[PDB]
């Protein structure tokens, strides 16, 4: 995340980090044994990490559980990121509290102007690597779709949606990759791509989640 303030420990429940030996994506909690990141995230080896605040020390309050498998959308394309969603099932429920809790999917999809809260531990620079201990966060607006397409002219499909700053300065970037974009208390996006980070009228470009309840729901329900 870049330009934006560290959240504070546990204040984003639902935030989870993906491990393969180092903190590679974010995922969101959706129920006690699933979660929702990007399909360009996919790997073998994961381990789900809950209830995390500084990724580097055992704080307290944190659940390592491995993923039982991760099911990556039929109809992804990695060449034009359209679908980058992915459901990982847990090998164990994680223990619900107030520190680790999920987030609920959406019953309609949000308007531009919605203001939205996105959370990682990825870059906080622009020009350059800078990754933080604790989990970053940033408020930003849904942007209208012409705004979006004149940004990205030909790159956004009807299930993505442009979030952020015109100006620069704020966005998220490599590492919150995955992770959630919530607007008032639903996931309503998921950190997908975008060119660089924090650059001017390129603002980020989230998975629109509310194009795929029912699919995350009838995959759940069928595994
Ligand atoms: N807001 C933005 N401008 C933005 C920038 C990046 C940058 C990435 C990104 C860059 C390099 C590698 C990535 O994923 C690999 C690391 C782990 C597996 C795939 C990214 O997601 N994702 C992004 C997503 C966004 Cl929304
Ligand atoms: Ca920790």
């Amino acid at each position: 995340i870049v330009g934006g303030y560290t959240c504070g420990a546990n204040t984003v429940p639902y935030q989870v980090s993906l491990n393969s030996g180092y903190h590679f994506c974010g995922g969101s909690l959706i129920n006690s044994q699933w979660v929702v990141s990007a399909a360009h995230c996919y790997k073998s080896g994961i381990q789900v990490r809950l209830g995390e605040d500084n990724i580097n020390v055992v704080e307290g309050n944190e659940q390592f559980i491995s993923a039982s498998k991760s099911i990556v959308h039929p109809s992804y394309n990695s060449n034009t990121l359209n679908n980058d969603i992915m459901l990982i099932k847990l090998k164990s429920a994680a223990s619900l509290n107030s520190r680790v809790a999920s987030i609920s999917l959406p019953t309609s999809c949000a308007s531009a102007g919605t203001q939205c809260l996105i959370s990682g531990w990825g870059n906080t620079k622009s020009s350059g690597t800078s990754y933080p201990d604790v989990l970053k966060c940033l408020k930003a607006p849904i942007l209208s779709d012409s705004s979006c397409k004149s940004a990205y002219p030909g790159q956004i499909t009807s299930n993505m949606f442009c979030a952020g700053y015109l100006e620069g300065g704020k966005d998220s970037c490599q590492g919150d990759s995955g992770g959630p974009v919530v607007c008032s208390g639903k996931l309503q996006g998921i950190v997908s791509w975008g060119s660089g980070c924090a650059q001017k009228n390129k603002p980020g470009v989230y998975t629109k989640v509310c194009n795929y309840v029912s699919w995350i729901k009838q995959t759940i329900a069928s595994n």
